[PDB]
C-alpha cells in the first residue's frame, strides 16, 4: 500500500518509457531475425544497419535518409534499453522478452505442463528426502535451500508461464469465434477448449497433490532454518495461486461456452 | 523474412509505454507477484491507478474515467488479458520482470540447470536410440527437448544478458571514476574489474564442464533422427538447440576477452 508509491517514485525518477511505433518495433522484430538464426558470431552494427534498410523499403521510406536514421534508431535502441553496444550488438532481457512474444511460436500442449510437472516433482522428492536426513549447513544449502530456491522457484515460473500461454489461447479462441459471429466451427473451437482446460487441471490436480505433501514433509524438518520455512511458504502459495487459477479459468469458460 | 514486417505493419503492432502508462504497469506487477486468495479484479487495478495519478499529480476528479482508459489501452497492446478478471500477459511479464525482479548470478543456480538438462538430454538419446513408436517419439525424445531444454537454454541466455547489463553498467562506472582523478578511484576500479571478471570466469567453467556432454547427446538424437524420416521436427529442434548452446558458450568467451580487454585499458 506504501510500496506501491515508492515503485512510481522510483519509476518516476528513473524516468522509465518504451517507445515502439510500428516501425521501431518490426525493426526490433526484424533484429531479433537474426540474434536467433546467427551462425555463430554476434550482431556488427553494418548487420543491424542492413536490417534496418530492409523495414525502411518496407514501410515506403525515403531511401536517401537510411543512414541517418538507422544510426537514429539504433541510438533510440539502445537508450531505450532493448539493445546492448559493446566495444557489436545484443538485445537485453527487455529486448528479448519483447520480441520473443512476437515472433515465437510459444504452442500450449498439456504435454508441456506434464514435462514440467514431473521434473519438480523429482526435484523435490529429491530435496525433500535430503532434509529428512539432516547434516551441516553446507548439506542444508546445497541440498534443500539451493533446489528448492532456483529450480524449484524456477519451474513454478515455468507453469505460471504455460498458464499464461493458455490464458493467451483463450482469448485468441474467443478472438477466432468473434470472427464466425460476424456456427459449427464455434462448437468445435468452444468443445476443444473446454478439454484442454479440463485435461490441464486434471493433470495439475494430480500432481498438485504430490507437490504438496512432499512441501509438507520438507516444513516439518530447528532454528536458524527459517529462511528455508519462507521459501515453502510462497512456494505453496505460488502453488496454490496456479491450481486456483487453473479451476478459475475452467469456470469462466463455461460462462463464455453457454453464452454462445 | 521481410514478410514479418509485411504482417507486423498488416497488423499494427506497437509499443506505447511512457513513465505513467509503465509506472501503473510496474505497479499491476507488484499486485501480481505479491498475491495471496485471488486473481488480480477490477477494483485492485483501479486503486493501483490512483497511487500513480496521487504521484504524478493528476486531476484527482477524472481518476475513475482515465484509469479504465489506462486499463483499456494496456489489454489493447497486449500486456494484460480481461475475463468477464484481469491477468498479465506473457508479454506484460517479461517487460516488467526487466524492470522489477531481483538479478541473481548464482554459479551454483546455474550448475543445477546444467544439471537437470544433462539429465533430460540423457534420456531423450536413450529413447531415441531404441525409439518406439509415434506416441513414444513425441512423449519422450520431443517433449523434453522442447518443454524443459529449451526453456532452460532460454534462461541461461537470459542471465548471460542479464550480466550483459552488469558488464555494461561497470565499465561506465569504470570510466566516471578514473576521469575526476586516475590515480585515486584505481583501488575501487580494481575492485569492480575482478569481482566481474570474477563473475565472468566462473560462470563460463561451469559453462564449459557440461557443453561437451550435452552436445554429444545432442549428437545421438540427431544420429537416431537419420536411420527415420518422419522426424524432420525433432531434427530441426536439435539443431537450433546445437546452435543455441554453442552461442551461449560462444559470448561466454567473447565477453572474457573483451572484459580482459577493458582491464588492460585501465
Amino acid at each position: 500500500s506504501q510500496t506501491v508509491p515508492e515503485l512510481v517514485a522510483w519509476a518516476r525518477k528513473n524516468d522509465f518509457s518504451i517507445s515502439l511505433p510500428v516501425d521501431r518495433l518490426s525493426f526490433l522484430l526484424a533484429v531479433a531475425t537474426l540474434n536467433g538464426e546467427r551462425l555463430d558470431g554476434e550482431m556488427s552494427e553494418g548487420e543491424l544497419v542492413d536490417a534496418f534498410r530492409h523495414v525502411s523499403d518496407a514501410f515506403e521510406q525515403t531511401s536517401e535518409t537510411i543512414g541517418v536514421r538507422a544510426n537514429n534508431a539504433i541510438n533510440d535502441m539502445v537508450r531505450q534499453r532493448l539493445l546492448n553496444r559493446f566495444t557489436i550488438y545484443r538485445l537485453t532481457p527487455l529486448g528479448i522478452g519483447i520480441t520473443d512474444y512476437y515472433i515465437r511460436q510459444r504452442e500450449f500442449s498439456t504435454l508441456r505442463l506434464s514435462m514440467q510437472l514431473s521434473i519438480v516433482a523429482g526435484e523435490l522428492k529429491r530435496a525433500a528426502d535430503a532434509a529428512e536426513e539432516g547434516g551441516d549447513e553446507f548439506h542444508w544449502h546445497r541440498n534443500v535451500y539451493a533446489p528448492l530456491k532456483y529450480s524449484v522457484a524456477e519451474i513454478f515460473d515455468s507453469i505460471d508461464l504455460t498458464q499464461r500461454l493458455m490464458d493467451e489461447q483463450q482469448q485468441q479462441v474467443k478472438d477466432d469465434i468473434a470472427q464466425l459471429l460476424n456456427i459449427s466451427s464455434c462448437e468445435l473451437l468452444l468443445s476443444e477448449t473446454s478439454g484442454t482446460l479440463r485435461e490441464l487441471q486434471d493433470t495439475l490436480e494430480a500432481a498438485g497433490d504430490k507437490l504438496q505433501a512432499n512441501l509438507l514433509r520438507i516444513q516439518d524438518a530447528h532454528d536458524d532454518l527459517h529462511f528455508v520455512d519462507r521459501l515453502v511458504f510462497d512456494l505453496q502459495s505460488k502453488l496454490d495461486r496456479i491450481i486456483s487459477w487453473g479451476q478459475q479459468s475452467i469456470d469462466l469458460w463455461i460462462g463464455y461456452d453457454r453464452h454462445v
